Parts: C-alpha cells; sequence; structure tokens
C-alpha cells in the first residue's frame, strides 16, 4: 500500500504523513492539511486529526461520513493502538505502548535524545545590542535572554547560527568619552571604567571648552582620522570586556567576535543611498533623500517618504537598517534573519525592510523576522527603575539576584560544602532572572517580581531545578545494575507510564515550535507539564521498589529519560541545573 518517505520524523509529523495519505486515498487533494495536534484531554487519546471538517467542506461532503472513509485507508499499525472517530468527524489517535517503548529506548541511546536534525540553514540572530558608551543596563536584558534561547535552540537543531551583537558603538556619546581619555592618558598621562563614564560627564557640564571640544571630537572621529579611531577602538574594547564578564555571569553564549556594531555598516551607507538613487527609488524631498512607500502614511496622510539621508547630509537608523539586512544576506549568506528588538521599533524596521525588498537587497525567500517583546515594568505598571528612579545596572541586578538566592537557599538550609552551595545559589538566582522572562510570552509586557520568580511553587526556575533533583534522587547508581539496565527493555503497561513516555517523545515537536515562532515560553510550559507528569508517575508507580525486575528497570529508564529531557530542555533556555539541593 502506502509507504513512509524520508528519514526520522517525530510523532506529530509521522501521524501527519499517515493521515494525509488516508485523506488523499479518500479523495482529498494533494495539499490537504490533516491538522494533527496533541490532544487536550486523554479520553480523546494522545493526538487528534482536526483537519477533517475543512477537507470535507472543500470536497463538499459530510465530515462524519468522510472520516469513516479516511478511517478505512488509515494504517497506524505499529504506531497507534486505537483509532476512533469522535463528534463531527474528529480522529482520536491512541498511541501503541510498543511504539512508545522503542522510541524511549532509542531516545536514551542518543546523546540528543533522538531529536531529528532539520535541513540546515544559516541563521543570523540579532540580539542584546547594548550601548557601549556606558555600562550595560536592564533595557538590554530581555533581548539578551530571549535571543540567546533562540540561538541555543537553533544550534541544538544543528543550524549555522551567527550571533550578531548590534552594539551602539557610534553615537555622539563618544565625543565626551574620547575627549576625557585624551585629557588623561595622553596630554596628562577596568576598575577605572566605572570612574571613567562619570568623570567624563563630570566635565561635560563644568567646562565650556571641554564640552565644546567633545562635540567636535565627534566630527574628527567621523572624519576618519586614525588617531581618534584608535582611541575609539580602545574604549569599545574595554567596555565589551566589561560586558563579557556580565554575559558570562548570565551564562549567555555571546562572545567578543559576535560584535557587529552599527559602525561596521558606516562605510556602506553612501553606497546604499547612491544605489537606491540609481534604482530610481530614492529622490530629493525637502532637502532630504527619501524613498516613498505605499504601505505607510506620513502625518499629513500622504504616502510616506522614508528618509535615508537628511538635509545636513547625515544618515540615520533606517540607512543602517537597510545596510544591515543587505550585509547579512550578501556577506553572511543568511537564509533567515531574526531580530530580537523592543516592539516600539516595529514600524522603523518594517519601513527599512520594505525598502530592502524594493531594492532586491534580500530575496523574499529569506525572511526578516521581528521577534518583538514588551518592555520590563515595575509593580507600578511603569518602566523598570530602582527605589528612586535611575536606570538599573545589569551588574547590580545580578548582584541582588545572587544575594537573594543565597538567603532563599539558606531558608531550607540544606547544608552542603562551601563551593557547592555557591554553585547552587548562582544556578537559582541567575536561573530565576532568565526563566521569569522566558516563561512568559515575549510579546506581553513583563512585570518584574522578586517574590514570584524565586518561589519553589509554580513554573519558576527554582521549581524546575528542584523537580530535576527529585528525578535524579530516584535514579540511584549505587543500587542499580547499570549494564543490566542499559540492556533492559522498556515495557509500558500503565496509563501514567504511557502518558509520561508520550510527553517525553514530544520534546522534538516542542523545539520545532520554538525554532519556528521564536517563543521559548512554549519550552517553559512543556518542561513544567513534564515535571508534573513525572510527579504523578512517581507517586502512583513504584520505581526502585517495583514488584519485579522488568518493571523496575523499565520505570528507571523512564525516570532516566525524564532527567535527560529536563536537563537538555533547560539547557536550551540557558538554565543551569544542580545534582542535589
Ligand atoms: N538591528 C538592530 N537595530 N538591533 C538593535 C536592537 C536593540 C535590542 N535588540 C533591544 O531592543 O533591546
Amino acid at each position: 500500500h502506502h509507504h513512509h518517505h524520508g528519514g526520522a520524523m517525530n510523532i506529530q509529523a509521522l501521524l501527519s504523513e499517515k493521515v494525509r495519505q488516508a485523506m488523499i486515498a479518500a479523495g482529498a487533494p494533494a495539499d490537504c492539511e490533516p491538522q494533527v495536534r496533541q490532544s487536550a484531554k486523554v479520553q480523546f487519546g494522545d493526538y487528534q486529526a482536526n483537519g477533517m471538517m475543512a477537507v470535507a467542506k472543500k470536497l463538499g461532503m459530510a465530515p462524519r461520513q468522510l472520516a469513516e472513509q479516511v478511517l478505512t485507508h488509515l494504517d497506524l499499525n505499529g504506531i497507534a493502538s486505537k483509532v476512533e472517530i469522535a463528534g463531527p468527524g474528529f480522529i482520536n489517535i491512541f498511541l501503541d505502548p510498543a511504539f512508545l517503548a522503542e522510541h524511549v529506548q532509542q531516545a536514551l541511546a542518543s546523546d540528543r535524545l533522538g531529536v531529528a536534525t532539520p535541513e540546515k540553514q544559516t541563521i543570523v540572530v540579532d540580539y542584546s545590542a547594548p550601548n557601549v558608551a556606558k555600562e550595560m543596563h536592564v533595557g538590554h536584558l530581555r533581548s539578551t535572554i530571549i535571543g540567546d534561547a533562540a540561538v541555543r535552540t537553533l544550534e541544538f537543531l544543528g543550524h549555522k547560527v551567527i550571533r550578531a551583537n548590534h552594539v551602539g558603538d557610534w553615537g555622539t556619546q563618544f565625543g565626551m568619552l574620547i575627549a576625557w581619555l585624551e585629557k588623561q592618558q595622553q596630554e596628562n598621562a577596568l576598575a577605572d571604567l566605572e570612574g571613567f563614564y562619570r568623570d567624563a560627564k563630570k566635565h561635560y557640564d563644568e567646562d565650556e571648552e571641554f564640552a565644546e571640544r567633545a562635540r567636535n571630537y565627534v566630527v574628527k572621529l567621523q572624519s576618519g582620522d586614525e588617531y581618534f579611531r584608535e582611541m575609539w577602538r580602545k574604549l569599545v574594547d574595554i567596555t565589551m570586556t566589561q560586558n563579557q564578564i556580565t554575559y558570562d555571569r548570565l551564562n549567555v553564549t555571546l562572545t567578543r567576535d559576535d560584535v557587529m556594531g552599527e559602525s561596521l555598516y558606516n562605510p556602506m551607507l553612501p553606497g546604499i543611498v547612491a544605489d537606491l538613487k540609481a534604482k530610481g527609488l530614492a529622490v530629493e524631498s525637502e532637502g532630504a533623500t527619501v524613498v516613498f512607500l505605499d504601505e505607510f502614511k506620513n502625518k499629513e496622510g500622504e504616502p510616506m517618504g522614508v528618509i535615508i539621508q537628511k538635509k545636513d547630509g547625515g544618515y540615520l537608523y533606517t540607512t543602517t537598517d537597510i545596510a544591515c539586512a543587505k550585509y547579512r544576506y550578501e556577506t553572511l549568506h543568511a537564509d533567515r534573519v531574526l531580530y530580537y528588538i523592543d516592539s516600539r521599533q516595529h514600524q522603523h524596521l518594517m519601513q527599512a525592510w520594505a525598502i530592502v525588498r524594493k531594492a532586491g537587497y534580500v530575496p523574499e525567500s529569506v525572511p526578516l523576522e521581528h521577534h518583538m517583546f514588551g518592555m520590563m515594568l515595575g509593580k507600578d505598571g511603569k518602566p523598570f527603575k530602582t527605589r528612586a528612579g535611575g536606570t538599573v545596572k545589569l551588574a547590580d541586578l545580578l548582584d541582588e539576584a545572587l544575594e537573594r538566592a543565597r538567603r532563599l537557599v539558606a531558608e531550607k538550609n540544606p547544608d552542603m560544602p562551601a563551593d557547592e552551595l555557591e554553585k547552587l545559589a548562582n544556578a537559582v538566582g541567575i536561573g530565576a532572572v532568565k526563566y521569569a522572562d522566558l516563561s512568559k510570552n515575549r510579546t506581553t509586557d513583563y512585570i518584574f517580581d522578586w517574590d514570584n520568580m524565586l518561589a519553589f511553587e509554580g513554573n519558576t526556575a527554582p521549581y524546575m531545578q528542584y523537580a530535576y533533583t527529585r528525578v535524579l534522587s530516584v535514579f540511584r547508581k549505587a543500587e542499580i545494575d547499570e549494564e543490566q539496565l542499559a540492556a533492559a527493555p522498556v515495557i509500558i503497561r500503565e496509563d501514567r507510564e504511557a502518558q509520561l513516555a508520550a510527553r517525553l517523545l514530544q520534546f522534538e515537536e516542542t523545539l520545532t515550535v520554538v525554532a519556528r515562532e521564536g517563543t521559548p515560553h512554549v519550552m517553559c510550559a512543556y518542561l513544567y507539564d513534564l515535571a508534573g507528569l513525572f510527579s504523578g508517575f512517581y507517586e502512583h508507580c513504584p520505581i526502585l521498589s517495583a514488584e519485579n525486575e522488568e518493571v523496575r528497570n523499565s520505570r528507571l529508564k523512564l525516570a532516566q529519560l525524564t532527567a535527560k529531557t529536563l536537563k537538555l530542555g533547560l539547557d536550551t533556555l540557558g538554565i543551569e541545573t544542580v545534582e542535589r539541593m
């Protein structure tokens, strides 16, 4: 009859192939969508094919009587134990315990838990992007964390991921900095960096000559004089040096050679504007050079002339945005570019990208995705600041996270050696910072809350990290013949075992969603449901105290895969785990 095509597929994908073939065999067109999704309730099975009503409508027939025809052609032997029609023509699919058992075994044998590798793409990820004329702060936090989760996920799926740290390394803010560095290091001659920034502004307002000199040092830097360009590289180098040790504390995969600031695109800008003119897209308007876009309206209600070069001849964010996308396709050969940027930048991005398309700088087959996010708020519902109202240093936020975590872990003692107790607070504190962000739909405005993010109740990092330790504590090496276990089979007999196994095998399709939508909160929700299913499994099914050796070994393997899945999943979020707590 009908056969499988290609290689290894996850359960949802395999079922889709099978249901599609049955639909086609029943008369459905070759572009039919079975819409197989995980069931909401377990009386409805593990999966449901929901695409029947839409298919029946198109062929112009009753879904209830079409579903019975599709059932006739549907072959889930060795995959589904039971398949029945429900309601208006739903297809409830109950997974075969033998099918699940073999895939649990195959997952355990694999270092990546049997997660298939998708067709490899080159993916650029734009995130973090701190202003390097000052110490990194909370305003750059969400982008750094969410973007790095996307990076980790795409890398684990075997993609070529290019981290692009679009740092703000070319503002007027440097004129003051360069002036101060000269007034010291030169004419006068990492711990001074914090004294540096403040002492720079300390003369910005108390010396007319200095603050005038600072404004024209911007010109000299923009002129291309190698003297000021070298002093500029130096203070960027030392700032990124301070930023690296903060990234490290954050457990973020960003390094020095991921830095691609807007200064990198500067020598490209005149070429872009000149080329956009040559294409007849850019024309003069009120002294400025604009591109007219039909998709946008100005304040006058007229078609918007997007400025790519202004009257004084200077460029702006749009021009860099254009050059940036072009560069990422032409030089980096991106198949896909992801921008983790605050949602208020949407229109700016859409404008610049609309020009990118018109010029044909980036083919339409290469998506430019704005993975936008809400802003960090306080309890007041207003932008995030301290007790008074100054911008929050990331280095300070991390400091308090560790200090609060040391106390929170000292609450339940739990008494352990000194070094291990340090690693424990670090995992909990920083884990909480990152997880509290990641566990929420990025698009939503995020309200920072110390009490909730560090609680052992609900979907938080400390809960996840604790649940992981309880999973480990049942797998006691000293009481397990590991060679006998590794050779032992998985035998799924109870509904809770089958539920856990099936959920464990949905690790791949969770990753598939995260990679596609750029939404790590789907991963957070999965792990939490997984931890919950294990608990129900733990409290209802004797593991170490199982009645016989076959069940003991089988349930230990389920526990083993649960541990591996929780640790790998948390790793894709960039969350550290500990052995015990
Ligand atoms: N392509 C860019 N302009 N990237 C910089 C965006 C800034 C950063 N992603 C943020 O919103 O926190």
